[PDB]
C-alpha cells in the first residue's frame, strides 16, 4: 500500500539530510583544508547558492509535475554527489561556486522530494505520510548533528573524513531514491490561467499564503539565530553547545511533524484554529528570544519556534495537498517554496544588508517577531471576520 513508497521516500530523505558536514560547513572551507578567507565564504560563495536556488526553483516547479517528480528526486541524488564530491576535492573561490550551484539544485529538487510522496499515494493517507515525511529530514538533521559532534568529541575526527562520511550518506539516499517506485501518468500565458484553476480551491490560497510568509521569516530568523546567540554570550559559549541546540531544537520540530503524522485530529476544521495559535506562540517565541538576557530562555524559546513552525508547515503541506484536487503538488509547492524565497531574499536585503537598513543583530530579532506577531494578527483577523 502506502508503506513501500513512504518507507523508501523516507530513507532516501534521511540519508540525503544526515549531513554530519553541514555543522561543520564554515569551519571546514576557512581552515586548513581550503585556507579560504571568511569575506569570500559571504560575499562571493554564499550568495551564489540563493541566486542558484531561485533560477534552479523555476524549472521545478514548471517541469516536476510534467517529469512525474522522479527524475527530479534523482538529479537531487546526482546533485548531492558533485556537491559533496567537489567539497571534498575543490580548491578556491571558483570551484566553491559551482558547489553553492548544486547545492541551489538540491533544494529546489528538495522541493519536488516533497511533492512526490503526495504525488503517489491515496489521499486518505495525505496526513500520516505528511508528518512522517518532514519528520525523518528533521530527525536526519538531528542524528548527523549529534554524530557530528560526537565524531569530534570523541574521536578526534578531522573535517575532510566527516565531509567523506556526508557524501556516502548521500549516496546511500541516491540508490534508495533510484528504488522509488515511479508516480502514475497524469501561447504560453494559458498557462498561467491554468495556475488560476489551480488555486481556486480558496482553502489553498490561505495556507499557501501562511506558507509563503511564514518561511521567508523562519529561514532568516535560522541563518541568523546563530549570530543572536553569539551576541547574547561573548563568555565561553562556543559552537558545540550551539550547533548542539540546533540539533535538540530541530528534535522537537521532528517530533511535531512527526506528532501531525500520528495523532488523529481532523484538521479541516482544526486547520485555522491550530495556524492561529501556533502563529502567535511563533510570536511570542521569536520576542523571547530579543527580549531576554537570559541564553537559556532564548534557546527555549528558539525549540518552541522551530517545534511549532514544523508542525505548522506539515499541517499546511497536507492541507494543500489534500484541497489541491489537481496533480499539481509541485507546482503549488514549488510556487510557494519561490515566492518564500524571494520574500526572504528582499526582505533581509532591506532589514539586515549594508545597504538595506543595517539592522543590528537585537532589533533585528524583534522586527523578526514583530513580522510573525503580523502574520499571527492577519490570520486572527479572519477568523474574526468569518464570525
Amino acid at each position: 500500500s502506502w508503506i513501500y513508497p513512504t518507507v523508501i521516500l523516507c530513507l532516501f530523505g534521511f540519508f540525503s539530510m544526515m549531513r554530519p558536514s553541514e555543522p561543520f560547513l564554515i569551519p571546514y572551507l576557512s581552515g586548513p583544508d581550503k585556507n579560504l578567507t571568511s569575506a569570500e565564504i559571504t560575499n562571493e560563495i554564499f550568495p551564489v547558492w540563493t541566486y542558484s536556488y531561485l533560477v534552479l526553483l523555476l524549472p521545478v516547479f514548471v517541469l516536476t509535475d510534467y517529469v512525474r517528480y522522479k527524475p527530479v528526486i534523482i538529479l537531487q541524488g546526482i546533485s548531492f554527489i558533485i556537491t559533496w564530491l567537489l567539497l571534498l576535492f575543490g580548491q578556491g573561490v571558483k570551484t566553491m561556486q559551482v558547489v553553492e550551484f548544486f547545492y541551489g539544485m538540491v533544494t529546489a529538487a528538495e522541493v519536488a522530494y516533497y511533492a512526490y510522496i503526495y504525488s503517489v499515494v491515496s489521499p486518505e493517507h495525505y496526513q500520516r505520510v505528511s508528518g512522517y515525511c518532514r519528520s525523518v529530514t528533521l530527525a536526519a538533521y538531528t542524528a548527523g548533528s549529534v554524530l557530528a559532534q560526537l565524531l569530534v568529541s570523541l574521536a578526534n575526527m578531522s573535517y575532510f573524513y566527516l565531509n567523506v562520511i556526508s557524501l556516502a550518506s548521500v549516496s546511500v539516499a541516491f540508490l534508495f531514491s533510484l528504488f522509488l517506485p515511479m508516480p502514475k501518468k497524469s501561447v504560453f500565458v494559458q498557462w498561467f490561467q491554468d495556475l488560476k484553476e489551480c488555486y481556486s480551491s480558496k482553502r489553498l490560497f490561505y495556507w499557501s499564503l501562511w506558507w509563503a510568509f511564514a518561511t521567508a521569516g523562519f529561514n532568516q530568523v535560522l541563518n541568523y539565530v546563530q549570530i543572536l546567540w553569539d551576541y547574547k554570550a561573548p563568555s565561553q559559549d562556543s559552537s558545540i553547545y550551539n550547533g548542539a541546540v540546533e540539533a535538540i531544537a530541530t528534535f522537537g520540530g521532528a517530533v511535531a511533524a512527526f506528532a501531525v503524522g500520528y495523532v488523529k485530529v481532523n484538521w479541516d476544521l482544526l486547520g485555522e484554529l491550530a495556524l492561529v495559535v501556533f502563529s502567535v506562540v511563533n510570536a511570542g517565541s521569536l520576542f523571547l528570544m530579543h527580549y531576554t538576557a537570559n541564553i537559556w530562555a532564548c534557546y527555549a524559546g528558539y525549540l518552541i519556534f522551530k517545534s511549532s513552525y514544523m508542525l505548522l508547515i506539515t499541517i499546511a503541506v497536507f492541507q494543500i495537498a489534500v484541497n489541491l484536487n489537481v496533480e499539481r503538488y509541485a507546482l503549488v509547492f514549488g510556487i510557494n517554496t519561490f515566492i518564500a524565497l524571494v520574500i526572504q531574499t528582499i526582505m533581509t536585503v532591506i532589514v539586515v544588508d549594508q545597504r538595506g537598513l543595517n539592522l543590528p543583530v537585537s532589533i533585528q530579532f524583534l522586527v523578526y517577531g514583530s513580522y510573525f506577531a503580523v502574520i499571527a494578527g492577519i490570520f486572527l483577523m479572519r477568523s474574526m471576520y468569518i464570525t
